[PDB]
DNA sequence: ATTATGACGCT
DNA sequence: AGCGTCAT
């Protein structure tokens, strides 16, 4: 009863970039706005592999993970943009560099957590009382919030979204109770408030549109801003939870979408989060581990406490190549000419990174991947990184991974490598 | 021949 | 440390 926590205490919300790389590419080239569009990486293999796919294109049924080829047997007049070419490889520079442009206006409204390329969490808690504050028990007007979806309203006793949108939002503010600076509701409203201005912000500053999640807590916060994509807000409040959840399949919750998802579905014999609940914390850990367990039995009652870590930038800098079926590499001079690609492009993105961040990595990990093994990682391994030179950086990697040659000749490379990986990682501040 | 990342957990 | 999972 008054003792059972509620995991309201936070107000926490969830902003992603709408179809990132394809703004990004629109943003750079006019003829491709309010067009069907994707991004690809390469051309010659089935037209290119599709990463990123406007709304437009969605429509269609062209999605990420489509070859370029396919996807314009759905959609003919699909336009193109292609992610850039440097040493023989796919150069993501203009999306991290727009990336930082997003990330640095979040920054000016609270800490955020970098979670991807393209989205952050933000802990709006502080943010929120100081802005209740400053109403002093002003009610909170519609025209607040012109894009902000309330998840489960309307409800109760127009065949058109926007006015379901605000028969939503309506409901929701006339049950608001606005003098009471403590209510999860109200700091949840607020926040949505924030996240509005936030949101309008990045699209004056940049002209990207993004959608977001305004809960409790990070997943809710996730799977919320998934509900109104794309350029829309949505909140997700507390008391939604259970009629959210009651149809929500498993595999919707971020951590739960592989292996320990589909385990779950097996060994409890469920299919929705909400049934989650009539399992006692101890039978959840029995089944999926002490922590995992824990998660669940929280989670599935909308409670999560992950913090939103103050972290903006990436924890790691890494470049990596796969070299899939005939392109695979089976001489030494071959893997080396790209180890020193790979090395040549991570030394420019650390030079940029040590001038702008303050930092240098100490740690190089190398990761390949021989022909026939199945793991995404056939081998890692680490060693010094003491100076951003990519002639000793490729030389160290060559001579980490050296020995798995089986080629008794010291030309050939056996079995050969269909994946190269370099990655700077343990960040000292300089 | 799904590609290029990147975070985090496990032991 | 090296490996696995999850994300996309
Ligand atoms: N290189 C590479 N980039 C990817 C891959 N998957 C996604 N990305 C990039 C391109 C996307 O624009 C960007 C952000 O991914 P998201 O999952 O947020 O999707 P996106 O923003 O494209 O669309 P959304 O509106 O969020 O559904 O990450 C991938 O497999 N390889
Ligand atoms: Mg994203
Ligand atoms: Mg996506």
């Amino acid at each position: 009863g008054p003792h059972m926590a509620t995991g309201q205490d936070r107000v926490v919300a969830l902003v992603d970039m709408d179809c990132f790389f394809v703004q990004v590419e629109q943003r750079q080239n006019p003829h491709l706005r309010n067009k069907p569009c994707a991004v690809v990486q390469y051309k010659s293999w089935k037209g290119g592999g599709i990463i990123a796919v406007s709304y437009e294109a969605r429509a269609f049924g062209v999605t990420r993970s489509m070859w370029a080829d396919d996807a314009k047997k759905l959609c003919p007049d699909l336009l193109l943009a292609q992610v850039r070419e440097s040493r023989g490889k796919a150069n993501l520079t203009k999306y991290r560099e727009a990336s930082v442009e997003v990330m640095e206006i979040m920054s000016r409204f609270a800490v955020i957590e970098r979670a991807s390329i393209d989205e952050a969490y933000v802990d709006l808690t502080s943010a929120v009382q100081e802005r209740l504050q400053k109403l002093q028990g002003q009610p909170i007007s519609a025209d607040l919030l012109p894009s902000t979806y309330i998840e489960g309203l309307p409800q109760g006793p127009t065949v058109q979204k926007e006015g379901m949108r605000k028969q939503g939002l309506f409901q929701w503010l006339d049950s608001l109770q606005i003098d009471n600076l403590t209510s999860p509701d109200l700091q949840l409203t607020v926040g949505a408030v924030i996240v509005e201005e936030m949101r309008a912000a990045i699209e004056r500053e940049t002209g990207f549109q993004c959608s977001a999640g305004i809960s409790h807590n990070k997943v809710l916060a996730k799977l919320a801003c998934g509900l109104n994509k794309p350029n829309r807000q949505t909140l997700v409040s507390h008391g939604s939870v259970p009629q959210l959840f009651s149809q929500m399949p498993i595999r919707k919750i971020r951590s739960l979408g592989g292996k320990l998802g589909a385990s779950v579905i097996e060994i409890l014999g469920i299919e929705y989060m909400g049934e989650l609940t009539q399992f006692t914390e101890s039978q959840l850990q029995s089944h999926f581990g002490e922590k995992n367990g824990s998660w669940l039995y929280a989670m599935c009652r909308g409670i999560e406490h992950d913090p939103v870590k103050p972290r903006q930038l990436p924890k790691t800098i890494g470049c990596s190549k796969n070299f899939p079926g005939k392109t695979a590499l089976a001489t030494r001079e071959q893997v080396q000419w790209w180890l020193l690609q790979l090395a040549q492009e991570l030394e420019e993105r650390l030079t940029k990174d040590r001038n702008d961040n303050d930092r240098v990595a100490t740690q190089l990990v190398v990761s390949i991947r021989v022909q026939g093994d199945k793991r995404l990682s056939s081998l890692r391994r680490c060693c010094a990184l003491t100076r951003y030179d990519a002639h000793k950086m490729s030389h160290d990697a060559f001579t980490v991974i050296k020995n798995c040659n089986t080629s008794g000749i010291q030309t050939e490379w056996s079995p050969p490598l269909t994946m190269l990986f370099l990655c700077a990682t343990k960040f000292s501040a300089s």
